[PDB]
Order: C-alpha cells, then sequence, then structure tokens
C-alpha cells in the first residue's frame, strides 16, 4: 500500500480522470508522464479556464527539487519584460494527498510532437528560425544577471507551441535548472542534448543551454537528432565525428578526459584506442554540417530543392549560427545577445 492507496508504486499519484480537487479544479486526462512526475489538464473551476497541473512525484529527493523549480519560476514571473514571456507562467502550487502540484497555463504540443507530425521530415528553415530567434531571445531572459538560470535540459519535448496553428513558443521543465552560483549536479542534460563540458565533468554555466539549442535547431530542421549517443562514450565520439577532437587547453582540465580521450608523448590528445581494427565513427572531424544540411544540394535529403526561403545563403548562415553554437569552448561559445545580432535573422 503506497500513500494509504493513492500512489502507484514509483511514488506517482494514480490519476483518475473526472475527480475534483479541493471544489476547484477537475481533472480531466493525464497529459504526459516524466521523472519528476506527471501533468494532468484540469479545469480551474474558480478562474474559469483550462490549466496544465503538475504532480510531482510523492518522494523527497523530488519534492525538494520540485521546490527549487518554484523558486525559480517565481522569480522568473516577477521580472517585468516581455522577455519573460518566453518561459512557461506558473499561476500557483499546492499541496494536495502528499503531492506538490504546480498549475500551469495551459499551452500546445511539444517540438517533438510537431516533428513527428511531419513524419520526420523536419520543419522549413523559416520556421527553425522563428524557433531559434525565440530561443535565443529566451536564454537572453534567462541570463540577465539577476536571475543568471540555467535550464538544463533544453530538448525539443520541452519547448512546447502556445498554440497549436501558430509558431509562438514557450519553455517548460524547469525542475533540473538552477543559478549559476548554486550547481548541485554533475551528470544533467539529455545525453543527445549533453555539452561537452558535462560530458568531461568540468564546471558548466550557462553556455551549456546554447549547446543544447544548437543540437535542438538542426533537429528541427533535419528531422533526426545532431549527435544521437546510446551512452556517454558513444556520445562523445558522434561529437567528435562531426567537430573534431576537442581543443587540448579544454581536455587538460577535464577530470574525465581519459573516458574517451588519451594524451600522446607530444602533448597532443587523440580518442582511445579501439581494439583489433573495429571502425564505428567517421574520422575526427569528417562528418561535415555541411552535408547534414543539404547547404548546397537543396537541404536535409534534398527534400527542400527547389523551396523558397531555402536558398544556399540561407543555409551557409544557418551554418554559420549553429557550428558558433556548437563551440567546444564555453568562453567563445556564442552568447544569446550576439547570436541574435547574426546575420541569420536579419530582415
Ligand atoms: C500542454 O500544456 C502544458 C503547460 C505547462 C507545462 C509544464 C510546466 C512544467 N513542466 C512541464 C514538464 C510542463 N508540461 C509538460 C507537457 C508534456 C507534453 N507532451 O505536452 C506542460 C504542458
Amino acid at each position: 500500500v503506497y500513500n494509504d492507496g493513492y500512489d502507484d508504486d514509483n511514488y506517482d499519484y494514480i490519476v483518475k480522470n473526472g475527480e475534483k480537487w479541493m471544489d476547484r479544479y477537475e481533472i480531466d486526462s493525464l497529459i504526459g508522464k516524466g521523472s519528476f512526475g506527471q501533468v494532468v489538464k484540469a479545469y480551474d473551476r474558480v478562474e474559469q479556464e483550462w490549466v496544465a497541473i503538475k504532480i510531482i512525484k510523492n518522494k523527497k529527493a523530488f519534492l525538494n527539487q520540485a521546490q527549487i523549480e518554484v523558486r525559480l519560476l517565481e522569480l522568473m514571473n516577477k521580472h517585468d519584460t516581455e522577455m519573460k514571456y518566453y518561459i512557461v507562467h506558473l499561476k500557483r502550487h499546492f499541496m494536495f494527498r502528499n503531492h506538490l502540484c504546480l498549475v500551469f497555463e495551459m499551452l500546445s504540443y511539444n517540438l517533438y510532437d510537431l516533428l513527428r507530425n511531419t513524419n520526420f521530415r523536419g520543419v522549413s528553415l523559416n520556421l527553425t528560425r522563428k524557433f531559434a530567434q525565440q530561443m535565443c531571445t529566451a536564454l537572453l531572459f534567462l541570463a540577465t544577471p539577476e536571475l543568471s538560470i540555467i535550464h538544463c535540459d533544453l530538448k525539443p519535448e520541452n519547448i512546447l507551441l502556445c498554440n497549436p496553428k501558430r509558431s509562438a513558443i514557450k519553455i517548460v521543465d524547469f525542475g533540473s535548472s538552477c543559478q549559476l552560483g548554486q550547481r548541485i549536479y554533475q551528470y544533467i542534460q539529455s545525453r543527445f542534448y549533453r555539452s561537452p563540458e558535462v560530458l568531461l565533468g568540468m564546471p558548466y554555466d550557462l553556455a551549456i543551454d546554447m549547446w543544447s539549442l544548437g543540437c535542438i535547431l538542426v533537429e528541427m530542421h533535419t528531422g533526426e537528432p545532431l549527435f544521437s549517443g546510446a551512452n556517454e562514450v558513444d556520445q562523445m565520439n558522434k561529437i567528435v565525428e562531426v567537430l573534431g577532437i576537442p581543443p587540448a587547453h579544454i581536455l587538460d582540465q577535464a577530470p574525465k578526459a581519459r573516458k574517451f580521450f588519451e594524451k600522446l608523448p607530444d602533448g597532443t590528445w587523440n580518442l582511445k584506442k579501439t581494439k583489433d581494427g573495429k571502425r564505428e565513427y567517421k574520422p575526427p572531424g569528417t562528418r561535415k554540417l555541411h552535408n547534414i544540411l543539404g547547404v548546397e544540394t537543396g537541404g536535409p535529403g534534398g527534400r527542400r530543392a527547389g523551396e523558397s526561403g531555402h536558398t544556399v545563403a540561407d543555409y551557409l548562415k544557418f551554418k554559420d549560427l549553429i557550428l558558433r553554437m556548437l563551440d567546444y569552448d564555453p568562453k567563445t561559445r556564442i552568447q544569446p545577445y550576439y547570436a541574435l545580432q547574426h546575420s541569420f535573422f536579419k530582415k
């Protein structure tokens, strides 16, 4: 028996459609499940509107982390700027049957559902540009010194459309987020979108979100993840296929450098030796983003050949921005303010 019967064996609240909570919220259905807990669709009888309620797991570790998400959401929402409207709005929170419940504004489906709806053909470069500009503005908001918030889990699933037929988006799931000073985890971000500094076990800052954004934007247009690693070793090697060996000044400071690389006598770094002449990856830096995007061959897989807004000039700008987002060095990786000035966004 878990939580007097209200919970399942995974600390989740057993959702029952049609249940009414505190004579206010009418639970319609389950929207999604995550490590944090479940999000349900519910009607707020008081305010007479539809809301999304995130039911946090009934477990100390998850409750304590969700309390941080609340602190950060309330801190962002209080700030007055139009940029704050790229972050989902937390209306209120409450405890119910030993679950912390977060009430959010209702949104539409996420960018992964959007990709799946195109059968993973990818969205247009113009739509990608719209998402990129909004995301860069959102990251600029998080970078404001008073906030200095690191989302730490940017991915298609955590970027939602406000309206199913409109391009406006908002960022969700700040549970794993932290502030620049208060970093408390080492293994963070979803693997496909994890930055090299996190893979290498080095200290991280807001630049890790810019890395994830670069990965996301490419996936949005091509329809498949740029670095689809099955584990950390596979992830690092897939990054190396495209960007080459990380610079020595980074690896020389990386605690986990020898999980993926080895230092030669002449001081240079190379990938760890592979036994028995097994070939599993393209040589470092040979998987060109120029070809992944189809810059001069009509877009990803030639699917955008003879389409408006998919000129080579457009792709060369897109490629340059992505490569500046995928800089190995977090100190030189493009920052939101300057990314927004990139020619890719010129009117
Ligand atoms: C639909 O409106 C919404 C509105 C707000 C949120 C929200 C706020 C915080 N964290 C998460 C995971 C949130 N989700 C998850 C959806 C997952 C999905 N496939 O739609 C939301 C959804």
